[PDB]
C-alpha cells in the first residue's frame, strides 16, 4: 500500500468510518423489473458484495414517485416488495464489512413519456401519470437512449408540466423524505444520497438553462431561489434520518441533456454555503463535463466554500485522487468506470495492480453479460 497512502487512507464520514477513499459512484445498471421496479437480486446481491471492499458503495439512482422511470427498469425504493429486496443486498454488503448509501432520483423532464404517460391519472394519485419538471421545456436536439428507451430504440423527451409550488412542498419532497426513511429504517442502508446532478430534477431547478420559474421559493431568476429546492429536499430528509446519513450530490458543469449555467462558479459556491449549516455526512460533485464542452475548477469552487467531507468524481485515476487528497482539495474520490469493471479496485489500489478496461458497450446489458463477468485480478 505503497503507492497511493492518501487513498487509502481512513475517513471519517458523517457517523462512519471508511476503511478507505476509494469510493464507488452511483451507477445506474437498469437490473431491475420493469414493471414493478425491484430490484433483481440475483444479479444485483453478487453485483455488489463483490465490491465490498470500496471505502463506501454509492448505490445507483433509485426511484423516490412510483412509475416515475427514467432508466425505463431501474430499483425504486417505495414498495415494499422494492424495500425487502435491497434490504438482502444491503445486507450482503454489511456481511463483507462495507458502508452503502442509497442515491434516490426524480428524472425530472428527463422521464420517459411512452411509460410514465401510460400510467394512470387518477385524483387520489394527483402525481401519476405527468412528465413533471421546474419548466415546461423540452430536452432539445438529445433523444432517449436506447438502452433506456421504451421501444429500445431512440425515442424523443417529451414537454414536461411545470411543478406548482405546492406540488413541490407536499408532493415531491415527501417523496423523497419517504424514500429516506424506506432506505435507512427499513432497507438499513447506512445512508442516502440526494441526487441534485446530470440534469435530473433537482438539478433541473438548481441550473438557469432548464429552470425559468417566473416567481415562488424555487423561482429561476436568481441563484439563491434555484438553490432552494435542493437545499429544502436535503434539509427536510435529514430532519427524518440524520444530517449524518446524508450526502448530496451537484454536477455545476455537466452538459448531459443540455444543461447549463451562466455562473456555475457563483452557484456553486453560493449552494455551499447555504448546505454548510446542515452538517451533511459529505458533498459529492463533478468536478467537470460528461460531455467535455464545459470547463471550470469546481473542486476549488467547492474547496473554498464548503467544511465538510468532499467527494470529487470524473476521470480520475489513483495516482490524481491520491494527490488531490494529499494536497487537501478532497476528502475522497468516487470512480464510476473503474469500479464497474473492477470488483476488486480497492486491491488492485492495494498492490498497485493493473485494471481491467471497461467494455463501455455493455453497461446496460439487463443481463450477466458486461455486470457480473468482470474478473478480479488474475481470475
Ligand atoms: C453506466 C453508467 C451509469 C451511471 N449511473 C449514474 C447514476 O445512477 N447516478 C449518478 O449520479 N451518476 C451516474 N453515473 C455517472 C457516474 O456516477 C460518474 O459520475 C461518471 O461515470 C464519471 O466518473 P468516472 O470517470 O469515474 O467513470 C453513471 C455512469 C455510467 C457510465
Amino acid at each position: 500500500m505503497a503507492t497511493f497512502p492518501e487513498l487509502l487512507r481512513p475517513l471519517k464520514l458523517g457517523r462512519y468510518t471508511l476503511r478507505n477513499r476509494i469510493i464507488m459512484a452511483p451507477l445506474t445498471r437498469c437490473q431491475a423489473t420493469e414493471d414493478d421496479h425491484v430490484p433483481r437480486t440475483e444479479s444485483m446481491l453478487k453485483y455488489y458484495e463483490d465490491r465490498a471492499s470500496a471505502g463506501l458503495i454509492i448505490a445507483e439512482a433509485t426511484m423516490v414517485q412510483p412509475n416515475y422511470t427514467g432508466f425505463l427498469t431501474e430499483p425504486g425504493i417505495y414498495s415494499d416488495a422494492q424495500i425487502e429486496e435491497w434490504r438482502k443486498i444491503v445486507d450482503a454488503v454489511h456481511k463483507k464489512g462495507g458502508l452503502i448509501f442509497l442515491q434516490l432520483i426524480h428524472a425530472g423532464r428527463a422521464g420517459i413519456p411512452e411509460k410514465i404517460l401510460q400510467q394512470s391519472k387518477s385524483d387520489q394519485d394527483p402525481l401519476a401519470g405527468r412528465l413533471l419538471a421546474a419548466s415546461a421545456i423540452p430536452i432539445k436536439d438529445h433523444r432517449i437512449p436506447a438502452y433506456f428507451a421504451a421501444s429500445g430504440e431512440k425515442e424523443t423527451y417529451g414537454v414536461p408540466e411545470e411543478l406548482t409550488d405546492d406540488e413541490v412542498r407536499d408532493g415531491i419532497i415527501p417523496l423523497f423524505v419517504e424514500g429516506a426513511k424506506n432506505a435507512i429504517f427499513k432497507a438499513g442502508f447506512d445512508g442516502v444520497e440526494i441526487h441534485g446532478a446530470n440534469g435530473y430534477l433537482l438539478d433541473a431547478f438548481f441550473r438557469e438553462s432548464s429552470n425559468k420559474r417566473q416567481s415562488g421559493p424555487y423561482a429561476g431568476t436568481t441563484i439563491d431561489t434555484r438553490c432552494q429546492l435542493i437545499y429544502d429536499v436535503t434539509k427536510s430528509v435529514c430532519d427524518a434520518v440524520g444530517s449524518d446519513r446524508v450526502g448530496l450530490r451537484i454536477s455545476p458543469l455537466n452538459g448531459v441533456h443540455g444543461m447549463i449555467d451562466s455562473n456555475p462558479e457563483a452557484l456553486t459556491k453560493h449552494l455551499c454555503k447555504k448546505i454548510e449549516p446542515l452538517s451533511l455526512a459529505y458533498l459529492h460533485y463533478l468536478r467537470g463535463d460528461m460531455v467535455n464542452q464545459q470547463i471550470g475548477d469546481v473542486v476549488a469552487w467547492v474547496r473554498g466554500s464548503y467544511s465538510g467531507v468532499k467527494i470529487s468524481n470524473l476521470r480520475y485515476d489513483f495516482e490524481e485522487a491520491d494527490q488531490q487528497i494529499r494536497e487537501g482539495k478532497v476528502d475522497a474520490v468516487a470512480f464510476g468506470a473503474k469500479f464497474i469493471a473492477n470488483p476488486d479496485l480497492v486491491e488492485r489500489a492495494q498492490q498497485n495492480w493493473p485494471l481491467n478496461e471497461p467494455r463501455p458497450e455493455t453497461y446496460y446489458t439487463r443481463t450477466a453479460v458486461g455486470y457480473n463477468d468482470y474478473p478480479t485480478y488474475n481470475k
